[PDB]
């Protein structure tokens, strides 16, 4: 060891560090600057990104040996404070390019970095500045990042003002369908936002710190863990298997279908008989440190008997295949689709035109920035209180509850910590049993806290789908029936698989009014990792073989792929593929706004195209439903405060995607009539023991379910403030006529789930759109590069403009990972973030253009409907179909990388 004077943000420092340390860890640990983040922790996503002596350099990858004496280091806490903002700052929350914000801070110093050296770059040298220096964004699909640069570039230039480019409250008093900044965009630009880890660093002293001792193989029969040496280690509180588990040691998928053949109680908390993915947790260590805990997990021996591995679904079904989970079939789950006449004689008939196909989506890895992260503790009350990114607590409370030992409400309190982004993976439980397990055998706070490989191999992926399917069409073009098959790997445990299965009977072909339809779905269980939840649950998978095939049959009858579609689409007397009518049919009028669009890339496409590079367009039409199947219910409360303030209560999970700014402009909306204003609305989310139950920010749900659960109980709380007959009662009067202050709001969707052949109404509002690309392949290589996004949208009155722009360009950047890049196929090449490849700037067209249709939604707050998952429904096929009107190439295999491009060029 040896003492570093380096000066840190305009001040000198001694350090006593270890010249192996890393940069990262010392700024972190000892200087407690936790704005620089550790995501990957192998410099590929920037997100600890400080400046060291003018170089622009990655924390992470920098051991204190090779940092020099008297050496400058600048991060976030040296560029602007929230008293003292830098003009960057000020732009980044103008633009609303802080979703998670778990990014903010790497991108915010590497812009200062730019302009440093260039007071006036074009839109491009910043996204080349952005490439070159690997800082990823998995939220905003990078424009809103340029947007920002640019706007603080022309301030420093002193050719804008900060108050020139800032929101200002208009005449109207309304923030509704304003572009009003984020509550939390502060304290996210700043770097004071606390994610998971960073709270590591503010926790009490006697709090221990855990590590997992994971399986490396996918399928085996444990005969035996050994603990032993494990315990012997330096700084090893305690080692614990399933031995030390009170309750059934088990996860229920709580909602699992009657009509499965399993019954939802196959998860273990800590495995004990048998291991069924690579990443398994057979035994969780306890120690004074991460470092600590982490080397003592490697050297805790498992006694294993290995068992044939299943790693695809075709594997886990051959006749040979030995059940997974002893007693239950690996097809634990079949689904009917029936709607309108038999299909046979439509497509029997030599006089239809019929097209089929094969397809096949991915399991593709969420990438959050963060990898996975929570701690608990015990309740001055003894319950066991457990934080984590977790978007459904009062669902996961339930699913963990029995397993554990502990009875919800009373003895377990779940609280959502702000998180980096999830994407869907937090619909699932991750460590919060393993946490709970560990607080209740030590009775001590513990931070569990996953590196990038293990946000890789152990958290749910997005479950692939087979599909094989076909439509029988007329001479004319209009399409009589279409029949449909698949199935769904889901890996080895099964929560929510089966209604991830129904997903595939609402959404093949959806879009399109056809009369009659015959399929049939699957659920297998296999070795590989996982399903959980993935932005557009069951529409990417079902949308891309049906919007994949409807391109295969406009060329087979000689009619424009754009028209076709604009010939089939929903109109009066038409019905979902459920024989639901659409609460909208504004269609028709979608396909004329995009029209102009679709007709000019046609000629600048081929206006464009090279002999080297040849360049394509190619559209797609996706749906999805906003809410849960059903009689979708949301609560929330609202209480009256002295100074005349009001409090709104609700449990409106956060991914990062806005949920502050959604119950904040749904409220201020709902309270116009006692004119309270924006900074008179204060916000209490989030935890069981406070907050009621929302239901997951998941199913795109939250804005029309909760929004209506908070438009209710305001329009209470105005109605308990009713004076007979003359206005309003005070905060001052209502104490004194013993009125109550708080008001308890619900709200329950007129929907009805969907019977045993598919059939009913299970959504009231849907989320519609009409993706266009341009796209340009290489034909030597194959490599396509996605050159402009138009993406024509329906979701209703917007509540905020700031967060649904940043979704839709987030959701369409992943639908280009989606499409070219991204899988968690091979578990070592794939467990990395480059390696499963997330999408880098240069990957995104900075040339991304919206247009919204703003249909009002009969039930919806305010009329809006959702917008999480609808930017992700059909872009990836939009992109595919552009491909094969480039080159000739037709790839029905996602990703399509290069040589997949290259083997299918004619
Ligand atoms: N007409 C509308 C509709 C929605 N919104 C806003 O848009 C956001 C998304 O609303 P909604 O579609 O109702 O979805 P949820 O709040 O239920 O969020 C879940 C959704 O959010 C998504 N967006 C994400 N965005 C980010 N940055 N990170 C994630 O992990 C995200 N996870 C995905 C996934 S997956 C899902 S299911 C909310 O801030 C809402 O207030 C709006 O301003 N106006
Ligand atoms: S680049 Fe350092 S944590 Fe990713
Ligand atoms: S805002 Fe960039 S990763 Fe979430």
């Amino acid at each position: 060891m040896e003492t570093k004077t380096l000066i840190v943000n305009g001040m000198a420092r001694r350090l006593l560090v270890s010249p192996n340390d890393l940069l990262v860890d010392v700024l972190r640990s000892q200087l407690q600057l936790t704005s620089v983040k550790v995501g990957c922790g192998k410099g590929q996503c920037g997100a600890c990104t400080v400046i060291l002596d003018g170089k622009v350099v990655r924390a992470c990858i920098i051991k204190m040996s090779r940092v020099a004496e008297n050496a400058s280091v600048t991060t976030l806490e040296g560029i602007g404070a929230p008293d003292c903002l830098h003009p960057l700052q000020h732009a980044w929350i103008q633009h609303g390019a802080a979703q998670c914000g778990f990014c903010t801070p790497g991108f915010i110093v590497s812009a200062k970095a730019l302009l440093d050296e260039n007071v006036a770059p074009s839109r491009e040298d910043v996204r080349d500045w952005f490439q070159k220096h690997h800082n990823i964004c998995r939220c905003t699909g990078y424009k809103p990042l340029v947007d920002a640069v640019m706007d603080a570039a022309a301030i420093l230039r002193g050719e804008k003002t900060v108050e020139e480019i800032s929101f200002k409250m208009p005449a109207d008093g309304r923030i509704w369908g304003s572009s009003i900044p984020r509550p939390s965009a502060v304290a996210k630009v700043t770097g004071l936002a606390e994610f998971g880890a960073d709270a590591a660093l503010r926790m009490p002293e006697n709090t221990l710190h855990l590590a997992l001792a994971q399986a490396k193989v996918s399928h085996a029969l444990i005969k035996g863990i050994d603990t032993s040496e494990a315990e012997k280690m330096p700084g090893v509180y305690k080692v614990l298997t399933h031995k030390d588990v009170k309750g059934k040691n088990r996860i229920t998928g709580l909602i699992t279908f009657p009509t499965n053949k399993g019954d939802g109680w196959e998860r273990p908390i800590l495995n004990d008989s048998k291991i069924f993915q690579y990443g398994d947790a057979l035994a969780i260590v306890c120690a004074d440190s991460e470092a600590n805990a982490r080397a003592a997990a490697e050297k805790v021996k498992f006694d294993l008997e290995l068992l044939p591995e299943y790693m695809s679904a075709p594997e886990a079904m051959a006749p040979d295949a030995i059940e997974i989970h002893p007693g239950t079939p690996n097809v634990y789950y079949d689904q009917l689709e029936e709607k309108g006449e038999d299909t046979v004689p439509f497509f029997n008939d030599p006089a239809n035109v019929v097209a089929e196909g094969s397809y096949y989506t991915q399991r593709q890895p969420h990438l959050p920035i963060e990898p996975d992260v929570g701690y608990g503790y015990i309740n001055e009350q003894g319950q066991v209180v457990i934080h984590s990114k977790s978007v459904a607590i009062h669902l996961h409370a339930l699913m963990i509850a029995p397993g554990l030992g502990l009875e919800f409400p009373k003895d377990l309190v779940l609280v959502q910590n702000t998180t980096g982004g999830t994407f869907g993976y937090k619909f699932s439980p991750t460590m919060e049993a393993l946490v709970g397990v560990a607080v209740m055998a030590t009775g001590r706070p513990c931070h569990l806290r996953y590196n990038y490989e293990q946000q890789q191999n152990y958290t749910g992926k997005r479950s692939p789908f087979w599909t094989t399917m076909r439509y029988a069409a007329d001479r004319q073009g209009k399409i009589l029936a279409m029949e449909t098959d698949w199935s769904v790997d889901h890996g080895p445990y099964s929560e929510f698989g089966d209604l991830l299965t129904l997903r595939g009977a609402q959404y093949i072909g959806a879009g399109y009014g056809i009369a009659n339809i015959r399929g049939t779905g699957r659920t297998v269980a296999t070795n590989h990792c996982w399903g959980a939840a993935f932005r557009g649950y069951g529409a990417p998978e079902s949308e891309f073989p049906s919007e994949v095939l409807m391109d295969e049959l406009a060329e087979k009858l000689g009619m424009d792929p754009f028209e076709l579609r604009a010939l089939n689409c929903y109109r009066e007397g038409d019905t979902t593929s459920s024989g639901q009518i659409p609460e909208v049919m504004s269609l028709p009028e979608m396909f004329d706004k995009m029209r102009p669009y679709y007709e000019e890339s046609k000629k600048r496409v081929k206006e464009r195209s090279t002999a080297e590079i040849k360049r394509g367009v190619g559209v797609a039409l996706g749906v999805y439903g906003a809410g849960l199947d059903g009689p979708d219910t949301s609560e929330a409360w609202v209480e009256l405060n002295d100074d005349g303030s009001v409090t709104l209560g609700n449990s409106w999970e956060d991914h990062g995607q806005g949920a502050d700014a959604g119950s904040l402009g749904t409220a201020h909306e709902a309270l116009r009539p006692l004119g309270i204003t924006p900074e008179n609305i204060h916000l209490v989310m989030n935890d069981t023991s406070k907050t009621p139950n929302s239901g997951p920010a998941g199913g795109s749900r939250s804005q029309v379910v909760t929004g209506n659960a908070i438009r209710v109980a305001c329009e209470m709380l105005i109605e308990g403030m009713r004076k007979p007959g003359g206005g309003f009662f005070t905060p001052a009067e209502m104490k004194a006529e013993g009125r109550p202050m708080r008001y308890d709001g619900k709200w329950t969707a007129p929907a009805k789930d969907c019977d045993a052949k598919g059939q009913g109404s299970p959504f009231a509002c849907y989320m519609y759109g009409l993706f266009l690309t341009e796209v340009a392949v290489e034909v030597a290589t194959g490599k396509a590069t996605v050159e402009k996004m138009v993406c024509v949208a329906d979701i209703g009155k917007i509540c905020n403009k700031l967060v649904v722009d940043g979704q839709i360009y987030g959701g369409l950047a992943q639908g280009v990972g989606l499409a070219l890049s991204e899988d968690y196929e091979d578990l070592k090449k794939h467990s990395t973030m480059g390696g499963a490849g997330i999408p880098s700037i240069k990957m995104i067209p900075d040339d991304i253009e919206i247009v919204y249709v703003e249909t009002p939604r009969k039930d919806g707050p305010f009329g809006a409907s959702g917008v999480g998952e609808m930017p992700l429904t059909a872009p990836h096929a939009a992109i595919i179909n552009g491909i094969y009107n480039a080159c000739g190439a037709r790839v029905r295999h996602l990703p399509a990388r290069p040589e997949k491009v290259l083997e299918a060029m004619p």
